[PDB]
């Protein structure tokens, strides 16, 4: 193929769109609607147009090179059209971009800037009431701001295969919003928030925590233990313009005292007693040959996915609670036992790559004694920006460290947020208690990585056993509607609603899909988890010493007794 941009030749052998060849050779076509390899197919944005001579104004993103195309990116033809759309998606949105929580890192704003754009008619509701929608424990929808640029409904169909973000007609006026406009909890709806990931503008968000966090902060008699998931340190200082793939670890420690945070645990603390209750009921369970599959139960996004769609396999959950959930039971419990706080005082924090975490907070059973484990939950984005509002310099900021009793991790709590993580170490525990040994290789390369389903025959004790990791809640349905469930007999499968693992949580900082291209952002996010499993002196959660004190002095034997009655939730 012979084609011609901007006057410049190319030769090419190349079947692709407009839009990629161009970018692949640093020509500029700007985009909206295109992500995730798919644009919105019903009314197309058109923010990619482009003039082909002898056909006229074509959409970039959609339209494949073709021998003999003689392309322009930048007539006046060309920046009419887009301005013009820009103009009529400014007539349908409140620009009020102060107070906007997508005010630094927007898409629309930056491209309203780019072609100089000015509503016709500026957008000024005065009953929002009609275009917002706060009932989901998880996800915000702020319709004032929504383009209706279908990424949201696509990212859905794409990542989940749920499609509980649909287009809907409310009498004659398009919107998104869920099955029958319900609240998302209401619906198949996983919370995972991959929607919120995949939009330009402030119209879908978390569900904010904030002011919990802020009320019992200021509250005189609320001590607020805060907690960080294992993401959140390989990825938040992407907000900081720290770049990618940087450990930002100790400078969130001295973060969170400088916001006036009462004690710093770690989650990773948490994922280190799933484990040590995980693995404990793997082995019983490979020891009482039986019942398998044993499913993890850590993600909230893969326990709704199979409370909605595969509610047989709810007693197949491991009863293990997810590493926010325990380490928040624990925090009510053996945590004012060690410390002399009134357990009703204590006030515990999370801090998650996720949205879906908020719904699992909530529900009503995770308490007891009428004490919550886990009391609120904010995600990376609300983390950053409580930091910004305090005007803490965090890419200055001197390293310190966790309060050890409930923050020391080990390098295979580390690797959690990563898919294959969980996997990876509940095996380097599970193969110890069953063999009864310390072993040396701990290290199960086969379960990491993107690939959507992995799988790996691992030896316990002079038995072959079956794993497989779930990368993505679309194939968790990929491997239940195929029938590869049923190829072998599997004894122990992880499953994760964000395709990555949480790294790519729906809690996680935006990212431009102009980044996207320069940064395998899943690969970047892991590989700081990895680096500290590398480097860590203890690799297996059993070798954690605080996490040993805690059950030598207080629960006792994991996975029965005290442990199994405190630790455990069944759905
Ligand atoms: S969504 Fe973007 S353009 Fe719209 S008000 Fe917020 S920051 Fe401004
Ligand atoms: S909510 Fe966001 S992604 Fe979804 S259609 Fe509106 S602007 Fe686009
Ligand atoms: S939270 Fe997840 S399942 Fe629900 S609408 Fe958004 S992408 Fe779909
Ligand atoms: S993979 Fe992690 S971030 Fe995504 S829904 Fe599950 S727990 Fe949340
Ligand atoms: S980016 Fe091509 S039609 Fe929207
Ligand atoms: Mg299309
Ligand atoms: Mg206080
Ligand atoms: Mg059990």
């Amino acid at each position: 193929k012979t084609i011609i941009i901007n006057g410049v030749q190319f030769n090419t052998d190349e079947d692709t769109t407009i839009l990629k060849f161009a970018r692949d050779n640093n020509i500029d076509i700007s985009a909206l609607c295109f992500l995730n390899n798919c644009n919105n197919d019903i009314n197309k944005c058109e923010i990619c147009t482009v003039e082909v001579e002898g056909t006229g104004l074509v959409t970039a993103c959609d339209t494949l090179i073709e021998d003999g195309m003689i392309i322009n990116t930048n007539s006046d033809a060309v920046n009419e059209k887009i301005k013009s759309r820009i103009s009529q998606l400014l007539d349908i949105h409140e620009f009020k971009c102060g107070p906007c929580n997508r005010r630094e890192n927007c898409e629309f704003l930056k491209l309203v800037i780019k072609y100089k754009a000015r509503a016709s008619k500026p957008f000024l509701p005065k009953d929002k009431t009609e275009y917002v929608d706060e009932r989901s424990k998880s996800l915000t929808v702020d319709r004032t701001k929504c383009l209706l640029c279908g990424r949201c409904v696509n990212a859905c169909g794409k990542n989940t295969e749920t499609y509980a973000m649909k287009f809907l007609n409310k009498n004659g006026k398009t919107i998104i919003g869920a099955e029958d406009e319900k609240c998302f909890d209401d619906t198949n709806c996983l919370l995972c928030g991959q929607c919120i990931i995949a939009c330009p503008v402030a119209a879908l968000s978390e569900k904010s925590h904030m002011d919990r966090v802020k009320n019992a902060l200021n509250a005189p008699e609320k001590h607020v233990i805060v907690a960080m998931a294992p993401s959140v340190r390989a990825s938040i200082g992407e907000l900081f313009n720290m770049g990618f793939g940087v450990d930002v670890t100790g400078k969130i420690y001295t973060a969170l005292r400088q916001l006036g945070f009462d004690k710093i645990f770690d989650i990773n603390f948490g994922a280190d007693m799933t484990i040590m209750e995980e693995a404990t009921e793997l082995v019983q369970r490979i020891e009482n040959n039986g019942p398998f599959p044993m499913f993890t139960s850590c993600c909230p996004g893969w326990v709704r996915q199979a409370e909605n769609y595969y509610p047989e396999l709810l007693n197949n959950l491991s009863s293990a609670k997810s590493p926010q959930q325990i380490f928040g039971t624990a925090s009510k419990t053996y945590y004012p036992s060690i410390s002399g706080l009134d357990p009703k005082n204590v006030f515990t924090v999370t801090v998650m790559p996720c949205t879906s975490k908020k719904f699992e907070a909530d529900r009503p059973q995770m308490e007891k004694d009428g004490l919550r484990d886990i009391d609120a939950v904010i995600t990376t984005r609300e983390l950053a920006k409580m930091i910004k509002d305090a005007k803490i310099p965090f890419a200055k900021l001197e390293d310190s460290e966790a309060d050890p009793a409930m923050g020391e991790y080990s390098g295979a709590g580390a690797i959690f947020g990563a898919t294959g993580g969980v996997m990876e170490a509940a095996l380097r525990s599970a193969k110890d208690f069953a063999e009864n040994a310390e072993l040396e290789d701990i290290e199960y390369k086969q379960v990491r990585g993107l690939n959507g389903i992995k799988e790996a025959e691992v030896e316990i004790n002079n038995n072959k056993y079956n794993v497989a990791v779930i990368n993505g809640a679309s194939n968790l349905f990929k491997f239940m509607k195929s029938g590869m469930i049923n190829e072998k007999q599997y004894h122990f499968i992880e499953v994760m609603a964000c395709h990555g693992g949480c790294v790519n949580g729906g809690g996680q900082p935006h990212v431009n899909p102009k980044d996207l291209e320069k940064v395998d952002i899943k690969k970047v996010r892991a590989s700081v988890l990895y680096n500290q499993d590398e480097h860590l002196s203890k690799r297996k959660s059993h070798e954690n010493t605080a996490l040993v004190k805690m059950y030598q002095n207080y629960f006792g034997k994991p996975g029965e007794g005290r442990a199994h009655e405190i630790l455990h939730f069944k759905y």
